[PDB]
């Protein structure tokens, strides 16, 4: 219904963690996690995580210069339509690790410097309980 968008004042440094609870809605297609590095449109993205119920995949991919980079693909779909969920994106100086419900799914090395990240946003077709930054 109403996306999450919010700033970050000290930006996502090592051993951050993003918590994104929810539920997936009946009609879903697709919906989004991203870590952007400015306000303004189009801004790069260190990350995009992407569950796509209408194409059963999870994509993770970033975004420099108006331009997506190299697509990863998670093991799986741990989403489903009607059903609640929960996300843990936690970074290291390695990367984002992604953890779907009780287990770790995907580990995105970072493209982007970390500390570029300003902006967190998720929207999509999804019902937000509630997002934190840790």
């Amino acid at each position: 219904n109403v996306p999450h968008k919010s700033s970050l004042p000290e930006g996502i440094r090592p051993g951050t963690v993003l918590r994104i609870r929810g539920l997936v809605p009946p009609n879903a297609s697709r919906f989004h996690v991203n870590l952007l590095c400015g306000e303004e449109q189009g801004s790069d993205a260190a990350l995009h995580f992407n569950p796509r119920l209408d194409t059963s995949e999870v994509v993770f991919n970033s975004k420099e210069q108006g331009s997506w980079g190299r697509e990863e693909r998670g093991p799986g779909v741990p989403f489903q339509r009607g059903q609640p969920f929960e996300v843990l994106i936690i970074a290291s100086d390695d990367g984002f690790k992604a953890v779907v419900g009780d287990a770790q799914y995907h580990h995105f090395r970072h493209r982007l410097p970390l500390a570029r990240v300003r902006l967190v946003e998720v929207g999509g077709d999804v019902q937000l309980d509630s997002v934190r930054i840790f």
